[PDB]
């Protein structure tokens, strides 16, 4: 039940250099840095329902069992296949251009993630306080 409930962003540590080593244009980057976004979060033990409130009535839910292989889905609406594992309390997952660790610290939900571009690769830290 950690992890159950709503969530704003407070703070995203890496913000600017992951959104530009994944290609995100520097004049988006500006507008995007005071976006705040809610996360809600329906965890019954190992199943879980997060659902991202994304501009414009954009709402992302992603239904997952823990370890155990998931119908996923991305921002963009690209369909894909993953596993979250939970490690010691952390929910993570990884590819190989990409890896998220999603744990409670705090109090707080924080979400690091890892991705590859063509320059090297980029870190982000965000950070959620319950509403
Ligand atoms: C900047 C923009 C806000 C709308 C706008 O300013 O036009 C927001 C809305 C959706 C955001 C993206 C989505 O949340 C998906 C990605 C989530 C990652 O944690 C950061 C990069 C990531 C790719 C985001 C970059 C940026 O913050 C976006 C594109
Ligand atoms: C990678 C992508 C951000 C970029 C994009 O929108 O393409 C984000 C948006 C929704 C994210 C997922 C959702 O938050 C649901 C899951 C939440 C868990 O805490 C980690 C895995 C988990 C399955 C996430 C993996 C990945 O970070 C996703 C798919
Ligand atoms: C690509 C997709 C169209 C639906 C589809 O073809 O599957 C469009 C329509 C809704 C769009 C999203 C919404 O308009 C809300 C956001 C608006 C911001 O200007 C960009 C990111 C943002 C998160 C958008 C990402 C992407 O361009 C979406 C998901
Ligand atoms: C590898 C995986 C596809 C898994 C599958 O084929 O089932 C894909 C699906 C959507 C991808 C993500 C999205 O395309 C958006 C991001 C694009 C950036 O160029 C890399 C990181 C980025 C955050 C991607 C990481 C990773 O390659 C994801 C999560």
């Amino acid at each position: 039940s950690a992890f159950n409930g709503k969530w704003e962003t407070e703070s995203q540590e890496g913000y600017e250099p992951f959104c530009k080593l994944i290609g995100i244009p520097d004049d988006v980057i500006a507008k995007g840095r005071d976006f705040k976004l809610v996360t809600e979060i329906v965890q019954n033990g190992d199943d879980f329902t997060w659902t991202q409130y994304y501009p414009n009535n954009h709402v992302v839910t992603n239904k997952f069992i823990v370890g155990k292989e998931s119908d996923m889905e991305t921002v963009g609406g690209k369909k894909f296949k993953g596993i979250v594992s939970m490690e010691g309390g952390k929910l993570t997952i990884s590819f190989p251009k990409y890896q998220q660790t999603t744990e409670i610290s705090g109090g707080k939900l924080v979400e690091t993630s890892t991705a590859s571009g063509a320059q090297g690769t980029a870190v982000l830290v965000r950070t959620s306080k319950k509403v």
